[PDB]
């Protein structure tokens, strides 16, 4: 290696020595996949009889020299295509004096007829042959795949394959919005109250204003604002940011979708989310079974629905349901588990941790459950039945929360009364509690239609449709400690 | 008003004794616009024997009360609908009872059957008509559009167009983008080491590590990265953050635009700028000439293309143009202009900045200024004939500035020495200067291909589009002192 080091940088002197050493006037007119889906199929006579001269461009990854002639294989966007390089079809000295002296790595452009080798191997004939970069390092423990990922895409076909998956899945996410008369927004990224969402915020100081303000933790007060305001079927695909542990399956900063469309309840939120995954599973899968890890989901078929109580039932059958409408009782049910009750937690919270711990890490296959207590859901439109819980879901896959949606509150002074109760939370301690967003009760005030919103966690959705096991495989640059 | 939120708050406490004040079953089928584009060219013969029953839902705009027959404004998404409510029609009650009872600002749904009155307005004979959400407060200084942009949407007509408008520009763009072979890519929003542009960051705490991070200034150093590893045609779309302290049209997070394609000079980037505006104005606009205040400009027609002298000389015709080649003269020069320059500054900077004093604000029309000095440019290609001089442009439209581009550095050890200038300046007091990146230096080691870059202004380039003269009125959100 340092014996490479020293090789190329060598070379990259005689280069500096006598001219430009980086040139940008080459121009390529195909990448590898191009030529491969037009010519793959075509017999050397056809390809003969068609003088197709193409310029290419891209990495020199192979070569084997066989004196006069060798064969290289280039590494460009779309894969590899083999280039025939032979001392007496490129100009005088070139083999010899210039391509000969080469390393691996280096990025060349080259320009060529095509044609077939004894094998079906779609080539070049190069006629023209140039180096337009020389590297000064060679091509190329899990921790350099995230440190340096462009290491990572040069070597690993499957980890570029992740990452043009995702580009062609949120295309598609946005053009399935779109279709159903969706129109995409950008809502503040710092504001002046967090909310939207239980999290600790970032904080970061503008100097002008000398206010602090927070990375946004959701979009969700901003977004019903526009609701109230007449875009009546809006969404936004965009980063939040929580101050949490790295986690290995966290980041401080991750992508999430919400929508909300006025004049509907969670339930046409269900059918939506259904069709999503169908749809992107069959266009950009071209099935509707997935197969992640060792399990195989099938988004062609509904979804499993549960209440939160029907899934502690059925996952701790012995436990009675009496139990979970008396605060003391649950608390106690709460400690048994060896759930810590914390103070500020009233009934629904005990609740809902009860549930955390039995039931969901064995909701693998697609699962809702619903009815969530109003404790521990501040923002959304409490049931016509049982006041005590909200029209709300949450979407597991997994054995992971996936989404989140509810029928919105539009109750400004319930609102105001269950963000009072956030606060006194807060003072008992919960930190992660909301903020009394003042503004947004006026809002309120001036009259949010009936709306069902949802919010889906994209890069989750990103691993059960490449295979990827970690949150960290499908994002470019995951955060690390440098 | 104070009595007007009495009365409104008592009507809603009447609401809530006798049922549910916030129902959430109504569907509509129809939004204003669908049934004018539909049936706004068929005479009330057609309409009749075709008995559309269509339901709406939305705001009630303007309601004039005349004995059991009334006429009512409704407002969605799709803009207004005229309804006509009579006692005779509605159920036994509603009319007196409820309708009459309901205030301007309501949401309300309703569903009859088409016709045309005697004026060729289209309206809904109401046959069912009822109260979805109480608005606790009557419908709605320059502040306030900002403050409060909900008010500003639900009266200005012009207002919601801008952001209409402002979605089906990036709409396009990212197609127009997808059509050339770009791909979509999301790079870090909080950075260990910010870079990619000379400007004051914002600065945040990561608890978990420790870490101060930094909110991006620009995505560049990372999205160059993805070029070396192998992604030649990758763009992006996002916020980039600044501590610009900001008013007029500055704003502490906007929206740019990066592109890189590999094997390409600046050239190819004015060609693609040209065609990025010809196309978004001829497919969102209906034509190439785009009126803007007091100017027009045909974005059909080739831009100007000036070099950053030619523009001084031209603007400043008085100029004697040797005082530019010298450190002293051209010191004194700026000092002339009234131009304070800073310790840290060298002649390249100085002869920048007084181009920015006598050629920037009269670029009315779409101009193309080229050929930056390289001490201003720290991540651009030098020139081959004179390597004082970079391969970089700025494009100006309207006074202001809309973009930057260059022939990207690929040139390691150059590209290490001009960080070194950067940290010395930042050290002899230039705070706007860039950190060195040690890892993005590496990266180059390892051999990106030449390459063009190109960052576009987002807000300004939607400003431009919908003659909006402060950035505040194309972003949704505008930062507000409180
Ligand atoms: N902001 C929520 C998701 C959207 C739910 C709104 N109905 C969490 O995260
Ligand atoms: N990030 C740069 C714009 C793109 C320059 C790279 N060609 C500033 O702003």
């Amino acid at each position: 290696f340092n014996d490479e080091l020293r090789n190329r940088r060598e070379k990259l002197a005689a280069l500096r020595q006598q001219g430009v050493a980086f040139p940008n006037d080459f121009r390529r007119d195909h990448t590898s996949d191009q030529l491969h889906e037009e010519f793959d199929a075509k017999d050397n006579q056809e390809l003969e009889s068609l003088n197709i001269e193409v310029s290419v461009a891209g990495r020199m990854m192979t070569r084997r020299i066989m004196g006069k002639a060798s064969f290289v294989t280039l590494q460009d966007v779309g894969g590899r295509i083999q280039l025939y390089v032979a001392r007496d079809s490129l100009p005088e000295g070139v083999y010899n004096d210039q391509f000969k002296k080469w390393d691996l790595g280096d990025i060349i452009g080259a320009r060529g007829t095509l044609f077939k080798t004894q094998t079906g191997e779609l080539s070049i004939h190069c006629t023209e042959l140039r180096l337009l970069t020389k590297a000064l390092r060679p091509l190329p423990d899990q921790e350099v795949r995230y440190r340096q990922r462009y290491l990572d895409l040069i070597a690993n076909d499957k980890s570029r394959q992740t990452f043009v998956v995702r580009s062609k899945i949120l295309a598609a996410i946005r053009q399935f919005m779109v279709a159903r008369g969706f129109m995409e927004v950008e809502t503040p990224m710092m504001q002046v109250i967090p909310g939207g969402a239980s999290a600790r915020p970032f904080i970061t100081h503008h100097n002008a204003l000398d206010l602090d303000m927070y990375l946004r933790i959701a979009p969700e007060l901003y977004l019903k604002r526009l609701v109230v305001g007449g875009f009546e079927r809006v969404f936004e695909i965009n980063r939040n940011f929580r101050n949490e542990g790295i986690s290995v399956r966290h980041n401080p900063e991750f992508t999430m979708m919400e929508l909300y469309m006025a004049y509907a309840d969670y339930h046409d939120l269900i059918e939506l989310t259904e069709s999503l995954f169908r749809t992107l599973a069959q266009e950009v899968l071209g099935t509707t079974k997935v197969t992640y890890g060792e399990h195989v989901f099938d988004f062609g078929k509904p979804f499993e629905k549960l209440t939160m109580r029907e899934a502690i039932k059925k996952y701790r059958p012995e436990t009675d349901m009496a139990d979970l409408d008396n605060f003391d009782a649950a608390k106690a049910l709460a400690e048994s588990i060896g759930i810590t009750v914390e103070k500020s937690w009233g009934l629904g919270r005990i609740v809902t941790e009860i549930f955390d711990e039995v039931a969901e890490a064995h909701l693998i296959q697609p699962t809702f459950i619903t009815e969530y207590p109003a404790e521990v859901s501040p923002l959304a439109r409490r049931n016509d039945v049982n006041p005590e819980i909200t029209d709300r879901f949450e979407f597991f896959i997994g054995g992971r929360e996936i989404g989140n949606g509810f029928s919105e509150l539009n109750d400004a002074e319930d609102q105001a009364e269950r963000f009072q109760e956030q606060v006194n939370a807060k003072a008992a301690g919960d930190d992660e509690a909301m903020f009394y967003d003042e503004d947004y009760v006026t809002a309120l005030e001036y009259g949010l239609p009936p709306t069902a919103g949802l919010g889906i966690g994209i890069d989750r959705m990103i691993m059960l449709f490449t295979n990827s096991h970690t949150i960290r495989d499908v994002i470019l640059f995951p955060a690390m400690r440098p």
